[PDB]
């Protein structure tokens, strides 16, 4: 039911962080061309990333997907993302169950499906070592360190790995910081890897989190699950918030379970179908 | 109805939802902003809805949302994509024919399977017609202080919709976000004038960015083009055949004499077609 000359897509999204998800089962993967045409919300279909859905290759997932960002390069995790793939996995027949396992670039990831349109994901165990993040220029673990950034840019800030970096920083008002222009600043800053992922968080309750994220590369998007997880896990290691936290982003709303230190984040949250498609003439970029 | 076919087309950038309404209602103004949604819709400038003829002459009729839901007179770059959907639905057969806007009727030459001429409208510069207010009796390049402290030299045209068009030295420095938004603002036009700042490069070739009502700037501005041309044809500063190139294109511009429409040469072009689920 392929018509040749056509690539069949799914668009979707998980809280407004945006995909364009192929089924690529016994085919190729998409070229880097491809992709940014893809990823092109203008002259293409317009996405946030690419994921490409597989057969499993660990002994006990359903499922396998890659992911590729707006310019054609691979990247090596995604956390609203994997919401997506398990909900078009259901709706494919790959997975029955309430819960099974998804291997994505970087490791494998049990979902628990809570009902049609919402996941659940164990991302990561969080490592607040300044030696794990690595958060240069500090030796002691501490809840929150001191950045002199210039004159008039002092920032206080907690420090988490997710897999990528993070840094979390707490504001009045979260609809109002300077997240383009500090979260730029503390990844020039030297402190971090120049990944890491910027959140600037407000403490509504104990069981409710306002957050906008800096991301590497991409800048800001309509969310983050990786930096709403880091907000959490860090909100948390200071006894700001509860061990179950809701994390509101520009985008959407998610659930963040983080049960024991040992252990790794939970993220719930929805996946959504926006529309099917039909990509015309792909082998012509 | 429950899902919804459409067609994702683009004409330099400027990018269009295409539904085929012949036999349906129009798209709600909560339909239109979920269509235009770019993270959580389809994404789109414009939506476009296609339509039987309403003149003698066209073979069909296209109307224009906005990404509020709001209506909108008229859209250059939506038109030559509405004729490609023509020419693929079989609607029209040969290389001209005629389309109704939502304010005229325009004639399309076919040059290639993706290029399409379209008349867009005759140029207007009396300032009755604009309406120019202050002014409203002079035609002439203008001089005006906005209330926002710019000072700024500009022409006025009327293409269907208003046009002040301000020559500068680099479009790419220009500011087109905030002189474009003091112009709307300034009550010497309509709020829905767009202001298009041009800089020439040749009699041959124009650089041309346009603030739009209401979008602000986009990839390409049609109708912006095509006011940029008459005004620096006007004043003798390109010939009567020019290339405007936009952010997102270019497009060949023509108006062979002073009662003759417009005539706007570009691409059209199909993304992929869709199916909108609604849930």
């Amino acid at each position: 039911m392929r018509t040749p000359s056509t690539l069949p897509f799914t668009k979707m999204h998980g809280a407004g962080n945006d995909f364009v998800v192929l089924d690529l089962r016994d085919g190729p993967d998409p070229s880097p061309e491809l992709c940014r045409a893809l990823a092109d919300r203008h002259k293409g279909v317009g996405c946030d990333l690419v994921l490409g859905i597989r057969e499993p290759r660990s002994a006990r997932a359903v499922a396998a997907f890659d992911i590729w960002t707006a310019d054609g390069s691979r990247s090596a995790q995604c956390g609203n993302g994997a919401r997506c793939v398990a909900a078009w996995a259901v709706r494919a027949g790959l997975a029955r169950g309430p819960r099974f396992a998804l291997d994505s670039p970087s490791g494998t990831h049990e979902v628990d499906v809570l009902d049609a349109d919402t996941f659940r994901v164990a991302l990561a165990v969080p490592r607040f070592a300044p030696e794990s993040i690595p958060l240069f220029g500090h030796d002691g673990e501490q809840d929150l360190y001191e950045a002199d950034l210039g004159d008039g840019t002092r920032v206080r800030f907690a420090a988490v790995s997710m897999g990528n970096p993070h840094a979390v920083i707490e504001v009045d008002d979260t609809a109002t910081a300077p997240v383009a222009r500090v979260g730029r600043a503390v990844q020039a800053s030297g402190l971090f890897l120049p990944t890491v992922n910027v959140g600037f968080a407000r403490v509504e309750s104990r069981d409710r989190v306002h957050l906008r994220v800096h991301e590497y590369g991409a800048g800001e998007t309509l969310a983050c699950g990786s930096g709403a997880c880091a907000a959490a896990a860090v909100l948390m290691r200071r006894g700001r918030v509860d061990r179950n936290v809701s994390v509101v982003l520009p985008g959407g709303e998610l659930r963040i379970s983080w049960p024991d230190d040992a252990a790794d984040v939970l993220m719930t949250g929805p996946a959504a179908f926006v529309y099917e498609g039909t990509f015309l003439h792909a082998s012509v970029l």
